[PDB]
């Protein structure tokens, strides 16, 4: 009888997951509907070899043009000026939201300013409470998750913007 | 008997487990966790079997520290199965890196701390009484 409630929870979790995938796909459709390069990707020094390499390896196979060596954050400058120089070069921009990213200690106003738009944040190995601590607004809104989709699926989803 | 039991790595007990146990105790549920913290040399399947006997439901928290303990593949793929009384919780872990250990566990949907808050996960767990 105890398993039945686990089944009910299972069904609820499944419906919620369905709604979430629908939401992000609907926002990307509105984003595409609304530059020499396709994407640029802002990340920390620690995430570069770990996740970013795999993502650009995934996107370049689909035929996307990216450059990630340029946009490594040293945590010594403004986030705004780093995302605007990339919007001048690329069609879209990606920010990898991780523990290494939040450890740089960025001004609240800039994180509040990260949120049609051409910028797409990707949650990588973070909890909701943790993101809510640095900026509750950034955590409240929707973004891509590495906990929900594989790197390859994420790459296809991004490629739908071009 | 107890309501839940929550197995976990020794590293996540102060970061997430203490918070969840606190939240679930604030909701009137009785759970125990210090007895079900696992060492690198353990049998996952037998440990959960001890857990389903002194409590009604079981919780496994899937984190980098949990996977750093190299469990057998058969014991992660067995978390899934058959009637199921166990509830996995994803905490700060990537999809692809779960696949490295168990694809069957990665395709199964579970509670995700990147989606809900600890208080929200607590309520959502309390719905099972």
């Amino acid at each position: 009888q105890a398993v039945k409630k686990v089944a009910q929870e299972q069904k609820r979790l499944s419906d919620e997951r369905t709604k979430h995938e629908a939401f992000i796909k609907q926002s990307l459709s509105s984003m595409r509907t609304t530059e020499e390069y396709d994407f640029f990707i802002s990340h920390a020094s620690e995430d570069k070899e770990a996740f970013v390499q795999d993502l650009v390896a995934a996107l370049r196979d689909l035929g996307a043009k990216i450059f990630y060596d340029a946009y490594t954050l040293k945590v010594g400058d403004s986030l705004r000026r780093k995302i605007d120089q990339g919007l001048a070069n690329s069609k879209f921009g990606i920010v990898v939201l991780s523990e290494h990213f939040f450890s740089k200690q960025w001004p609240a106003r800039e994180l509040d300013g990260l949120t049609q738009t051409r910028i797409l944040p990707i949650w990588h190995k973070v909890s909701y409470d943790e993101v809510r601590r640095f900026s509750p607004s950034l955590a409240d809104k929707v973004a891509l998750n590495t906990s929900l989709k594989s790197v390859e699926e994420i790459a296809k989803e991004l490629h739908s913007l071009i």
